[PDB]
């Protein structure tokens, strides 16, 4: 029998408390939805696998389950008899099925009922952790969530494989895996862990690790990479069974003076090394290329082995970067030299002994003697054998006894060639190699091809295919189904179509186009639709449609309506400043004098901050303070049916508009890090709209050329209307209907913002990168940077001066290196605000002082006028646009013949409804009588193009 | 008839922190983990450039709700457009666009991201713009696609600099043949000179150098 | 910088392609009529009349 684990197998990680935060910690634990067996005492003690470490549950009524033996044979020995729990790590002898009834290294002694715990041995210790609760189910395991305490760790250094569980004769019990998973763990306000994400068990799971959330918002995500694993490995050397002649040099009869040192060249050989490192024949064995243990593994082109005697305390001379009177004149070493100088006391050997003399690198230069005897350590013989390794990616011909495979292509395997080695796909080749090349390389000096160690043909390699993992979602809220993206892929080696941008896994193919909503890449989107789903399609530009042209025919509109639309703008940042050094050496007197070393590369940072907190009451003051005077609306709201009370400051409160409010409602530490207030408060800046606002409605844009000089709200409309080419005519006869048209869009306005918490995600958006950037900055401080601990205090407390100043630099440079990023990235971001104020005080001139013609600039059609309003860290500007609703089909012409002379519009054009021709205004249909006193005259009618005939009334 | 060039998107290029130092290595990956966030805020930094390129190339091309085309009937008053309009026997791209695209132009973590927007859906915004452009003029952009005899738009787009409209009627010929030279001009100027567009050639001439710094760095 | 350029291009589409423009050589050298706009890699091409 088997069950579902569900979300059981937690525990807290450590003994450290924390609460209302969301930690990342990797460790071993149950699975979530894992597989684990069920086991029953009823009408079943096995022995069990215990693998990387054992959970375990049981459930209860009359606590039969008692104990567990670990170990490998079956030994701990863990039996909870009674009251009395014991512990012993024993030579006790165990029956082939042990039970309880109804040479000693450690020893220790202290359904209804659910207990859980969690077995794993780490470095020698068998660590135990536990929870007991309450339960009412005989059928299974409960599904809940709870986290395990530590209660028990027995420092024994036993080795376990396998457990038996112990039942009392006269209780159901489950037993899973731990697996080195990441789990995300979710401490409440009371420091328990209520909730968990297992970062390996899904996509989801990914992307809610990946964002350290619980909650997924609607978009697309990347949370990880793709990579094909190698199934197999190729281990490839030349086939040379002859072995290479060391034991000729090192138990050799006879060494060379140090004054003329023999060379003896080794190639084409089976190099074993593990002969002359195992030795202990040998007084020193220093390698200052490779290390003497990785030398069966890697190979050279060539070996070289220089034999000679010297004096004991010559023995320090014979490395890179000495110099004396055997380095200089007798065995010079390069000082980038590779390879192992090998020596022995030769006492026995040599000493008498006068036959042995001494006087670039590798230089034979061809004098004292040495008075070698038996009774002299410094000034006995030694026997000294320098062997240089040339490990330069040539044709290797000496190579250790390691165990070759053969070649496997065109799949993904761990390759080693002659020592390199990497992982990719070996391939057919169309290069050809000189002679002498035994490798290939690219521009990042990576291995592009190779020359086969056994076989002379080329392979290409291809490392494994790869690429990022994107997962799509709708958000959390609404579902917990989503769709992966392999990036740049093919859907190979990973309801799945294949797309430019990678292989999409668990999107349906829709052939109906949509508006994007999650773009996905390359024309394809996703979205959440119909019982619903995640889809994938090729993205709709907008709806098809054409235009009715002909050489004859135009369409003038008959009826508009005043709508108004909202454009939301940064202006300013949080003023943040960092302390460097209370950031870098907080309150140490010995990391800041290590600081001070880096000269102004701290001061410097605390500057740049500076600048960009100041330059926030710049952007505040260039977008808000354009007005010189403050000025007030009067007591009678008359605007000619214009209803402004909802863009008007409230009397009751902070003087702050009812959409103000709503847009400020929307929008939302000891490490050195503070923020600055800004110069203009959220009641300095309502009073600087207020300003703008009174100004715009009570005297139009003369506030802004110079003085406020009132004009009837109905008059400054008038302006409005012929500013975009509309008679007045049209605003005073439409003045009811306009006024209304404007107040019904105001109350939409509300409508939104109030209910559509993204109306304002231009704003949030500035928060959020913010505080991702402070939180970033903070968390860098947890980062060791190879530091023993990256808590200052812990390495000051720990080591003494010499040691942890190095320590220190290492924080110093991790610190210093975050705040360099921080500053950095945040003056880019406020190029950015700097950039989107100046848009902004642009905005304000031409849109709320003036009056703009610049197309799509101050709202999407017509514009009229504008009104500020105030939002937390920008501005909010409500734009009021003529827009035409209604249109009719009119005959048309360029000019009219009267008595042989071409007649032009002075404004409009010529219209026909059919039986007569009318001349009107260009954005509103209105056909007035043709007379002379509404055209001109310019040339005639064998010049004009398209001219027709009519008559044009003389008054 | 002038030309003006304008960048509006760079590569949406991605490199993969911990690949590109660490590649396929357990041993430097736990050393890169003791830098905390420095790598993966860089994934993070290059993602969020990838993700304006295209906010980028939808404010500039995606400006109209509906996608227009041009009548079968090509009678714009003696005005040619058929080297800006889109080619029926192509992806939908006219011909001076074949001429500009004619002109400008691994496995250590650097990858490159395709946009949102293909060379084919440019073409129908691009396409769209100018059916708009040359059957409603700039109704289309206030509101409703509004259709205007091409010799009246031109009449307004006299009087917009001050000419009154009947220089456009009584010239008509004559500026729509100085219109259709001009443009005949520019082929000739695209399809031969280079440097002509050097200004988008740059981008990717600096994208380039700065990945293959990147990736020459790890020698 | 990229960012900055399309900002201007934009601008530029509604109102030198979209619209009529009133300022001095923003849309063309000489007195603006009108404009189309073509695509070409990684940018837009006006070409101003
Ligand atoms: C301007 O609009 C506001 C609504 O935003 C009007 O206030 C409402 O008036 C009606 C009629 O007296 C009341 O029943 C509502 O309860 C009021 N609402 C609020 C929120 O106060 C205001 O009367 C309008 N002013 C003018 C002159 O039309
Ligand atoms: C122009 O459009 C407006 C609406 O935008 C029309 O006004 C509406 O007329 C209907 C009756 O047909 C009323 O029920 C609505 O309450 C009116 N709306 C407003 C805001 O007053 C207007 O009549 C149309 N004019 C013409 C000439 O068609
Ligand atoms: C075009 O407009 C004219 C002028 O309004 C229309 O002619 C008038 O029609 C009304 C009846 O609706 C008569 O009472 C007037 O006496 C007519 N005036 C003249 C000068 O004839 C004409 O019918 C309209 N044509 C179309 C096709 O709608
Ligand atoms: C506008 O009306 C005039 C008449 O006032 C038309 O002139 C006639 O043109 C035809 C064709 O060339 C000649 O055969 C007639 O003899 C002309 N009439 C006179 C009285 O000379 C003119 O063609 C009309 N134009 C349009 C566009 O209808
Ligand atoms: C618009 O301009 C194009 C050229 O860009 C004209 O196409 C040419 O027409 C002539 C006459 O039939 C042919 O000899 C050429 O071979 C055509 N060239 C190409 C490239 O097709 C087109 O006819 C013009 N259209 C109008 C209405 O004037
Ligand atoms: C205004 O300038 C245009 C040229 O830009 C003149 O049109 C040209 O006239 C010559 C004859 O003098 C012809 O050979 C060309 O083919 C014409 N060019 C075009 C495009 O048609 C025009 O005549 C000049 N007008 C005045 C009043 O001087
Ligand atoms: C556990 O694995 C076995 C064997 O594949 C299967 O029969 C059983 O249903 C699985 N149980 C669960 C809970 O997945
Ligand atoms: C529990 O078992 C131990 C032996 O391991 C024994 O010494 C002890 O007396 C037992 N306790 C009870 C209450 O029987
Ligand atoms: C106890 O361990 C020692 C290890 O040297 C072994 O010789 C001895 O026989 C063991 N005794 C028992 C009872 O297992
Ligand atoms: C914290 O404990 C108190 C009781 O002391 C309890 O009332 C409160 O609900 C607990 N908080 C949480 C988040 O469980
Ligand atoms: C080589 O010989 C010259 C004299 O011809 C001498 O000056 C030089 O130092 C010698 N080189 C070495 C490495 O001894
Ligand atoms: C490997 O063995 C083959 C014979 O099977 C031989 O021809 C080849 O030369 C050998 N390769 C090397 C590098 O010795
Ligand atoms: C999100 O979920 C919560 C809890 O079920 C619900 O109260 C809220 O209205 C939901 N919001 C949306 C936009 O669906
Ligand atoms: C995927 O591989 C198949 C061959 O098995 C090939 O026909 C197809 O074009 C490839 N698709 C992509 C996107 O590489
Ligand atoms: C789209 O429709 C065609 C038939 O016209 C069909 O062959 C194709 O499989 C459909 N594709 C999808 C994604 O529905
Ligand atoms: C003009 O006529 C065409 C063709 O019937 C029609 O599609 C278009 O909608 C009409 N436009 C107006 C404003 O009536
Ligand atoms: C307008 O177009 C129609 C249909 O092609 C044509 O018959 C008529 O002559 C044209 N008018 C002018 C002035 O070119």
């Amino acid at each position: 029998a088997y069950t579902n684990s569900f979300t059981r197998g937690v525990y807290y990680p450590d003994k450290v408390f924390r609460s209302s935060v969301l930690h990342s910690t990797q460790d071993l634990f149950l699975p979530f939805f894992s597989n684990v067996t069920w086991f029953h005492a009823i009408h079943d003690n096995p022995v069990l696998p215990f693998n990387d470490g054992v959970y375990f549950a049981s459930t209860e009524k009359s606590n039969i389950i008692r104990g567990w033996i670990f170990g490998t044979t079956l030994s701990l020995l863990i039996v909870n008899n009674a009251t009395n729990v014991v512990i012993k790590v024993c030579e006790f002898q165990f029956c082939n099925d042990p039970f309880l009834g109804v040479n000693c290294t450690f020893e220790y002694v202290s359904f209804k009922n659910l207990r859980e715990f969690v077995f794993k041995n780490i470095d020698g210790y068998f660590k135990i952790y536990s929870k007991h609760t309450p339960i009412n189910l005989v059928r299974d395991l409960p599904q809940g969530f709870s986290a395990l305490e530590p209660l028990v760790d027995l420092p024994i250094g036993i080795n376990i494989t396998r457990f038996q569980t112990l039942l009392a004769l006269h209780a159901a019990y489950y037993v899973g895996y731990l697996q080195p998973r990441t789990f995300l763990l979710k401490y409440n306000e009371n420091g328990t862990i209520t909730d968990a994400v297992d970062c390996a068990l899904d996509p989801l799971s990914e992307t809610k690790c990946t964002l350290k959330s619980f909650t997924v918002e609607k978009g697309i995500y990347q949370t990880s990479n793709f990579r094909v694993q190698p199934t197999e490995s190729i281990v490839r050397f030349p086939n040379i069974t002859n072995l290479c002649p060391f034991g000729e040099v090192f138990n050799a009869t006879r060494f060379a003076s140090v004054y003329a040192w023999n060379r003896k060249r080794i190639s084409n050989c089976v190099a074993d090394y593990s002969v002359l490192y195992n030795s202990a024949s040998f007084s020193t064995f220093k390698c200052y290329g490779v290390s003497p243990t990785k030398l069966n593994d890697l190979c050279f082109t060539n070996v070289y082995a220089d034999s000679f005697v010297i004096r004991g305390d010559e023995v320090r001379q014979i490395a890179p970067g000495q110099t004396g009177k055997i380095a200089d004149y007798n065995y010079k070493l390069p000082d980038d030299f590779t390879g192992c100088v090998i020596a022995w006391n030769s006492n026995n050997l040599d000493s008498k002994n006068y036959n042995y003399l001494y006087r670039k690198p590798f230089e034979r230069d061809i004098l004292q003697s040495y008075g070698f005897q038996p009774t002299n350590v410094g000034y006995q013989p030694y026997r000294v054998v320098v062997l240089s390794f040339e490990l330069l990616h040539a044709p290797a011909t000496v190579c250790g006894p390691k165990k070759s495979t053969n070649l496997v292509k065109n799949k993904c395997v761990n390759f080693n060639f002659n020592g390199l080695t990497g992982t990719g796909v070996l391939t057919e080749s169309n290069k050809k190699f000189l002679p002498f090349q035994q490798f290939g390389r690219d521009i990042a000096d990576t291995t592009d091809a190779v020359r086969d160690p056994q076989t002379l043909e080329i392979l290409d390699i291809t490392p494994c295919s790869f690429g990022g993992v994107s997962v799509i979602t709708p958000g959390t809220n609404t579902s917990n189904q989503v769709a992966v993206l392999y990036q740049d892929v093919n859907c190979t080696e990973v309801n799945v179509f294949q797309t430019r941008a990678g292989c999409l896994i668990g999107a349906e193919h829709v052939n109906n186009s949509y508006e994007c909503d999650i773009p996905i890449g390359a024309g394809i989107c996703a979205s959440y639709q119909t019982s619903q789903s995640i889809i994938a399609y090729t993205m709709s530009l907008g709806a098809e449609n054409s235009v009715a042209y002909s050489n004859n025919s135009i369409a003038i509109p008959t009826n508009f309506t005043i709508s108004v639309t909202t454009e939301i703008l940064p202006v300013s940042m949080t003023k943040t400043s960092v302390d460097c050094t209370m950031y870098i050496c907080g309150d140490s007197t010995e990391c800041s004098n290590l600081l001070l070393q880096y000269g102004s590369f701290c001061t410097q940072l605390n500057r740049a901050l500076t600048g960009i907190a100041v330059e926030q009451d710049k952007n505040t003051q260039e977008v808000f303070a354009q007005v010189k005077q403050i000025y007030k609306t009067p007591p009678i709201k008359d605007f000619g049916g214009f209803n402004f009370s909802q863009i008007l400051p409230d009397p009751s409160k902070s003087k702050r508009s009812f959409i103000e409010d709503l847009l400020f409602n929307k929008v939302t530490k000891f490490n050195g890090l503070t923020v600055l207030p800004p110069l203009l408060t959220d009641e300095m800046i309502a009073q600087y709209t207020s300003a703008l606002l009174a100004g715009t409605i009570t005297s139009g844009w003369t506030f802004g050329a110079g003085a406020a000089l009132q004009i009837p709200f109905a008059m400054q409309m008038a302006y409005r209307f012929n500013g975009i080419g509309v008679t007045q005519n049209v605003l005073y006869e439409n003045q009811k209907l306009i006024a209304n048209q404007f107040n019904s869009a105001i109350g939409k306005i509300q409508d939104s913002l109030s209910s559509t918490a993204s109306a304002l995600g231009k704003l949030q958006d500035v928060v959020n990168q913010n505080a991702q950037a402070l939180n970033t900055l903070v968390k860098q401080l947890s980062s060791n940077f190879g530091a023993i601990s990256s808590v200052l205090n812990d390495i000051l407390s720990r080591l003494d001066p010499p040691e942890a100043e190095v320590q220190i630099d290492r924080l110093i440079t991790g610190r210093l290196q975050s705040l360099q990023t921080y500053v950095t990235q945040q003056l880019i971001r406020a190029a950015e605000i700097r950039a989107s104020a100046n848009l902004a005080a642009t905005k304000m001139s031409e849109c709320v002082l003036g009056q703009s013609k610049r197309v799509d600039f101050c709202g999407k059609g017509y514009h009229l006028m504008s009104f500020p309003q105030s939002a937390p860290h920008g501005v909010v500007f409500l734009h009021v646009t003529y827009v035409p609703a209604q249109e009719k089909n009119f005959t048309t012409a360029p000019a009219i013949c009267h008595d042989g002379k071409a007649h032009f519009p002075r404004e409009g054009v010529f219209v026909s409804n059919g039986t007569h021709w009318f001349v009107t205004q260009r954005n509103f249909y209105e056909p007035q009588i043709i007379t002379t006193d509404n055209t001109f005259v310019s040339g005639n009618c064998d010049v004009v193009i398209g001219i027709v005939n009519n008559t044009v009334y003389d008054p």
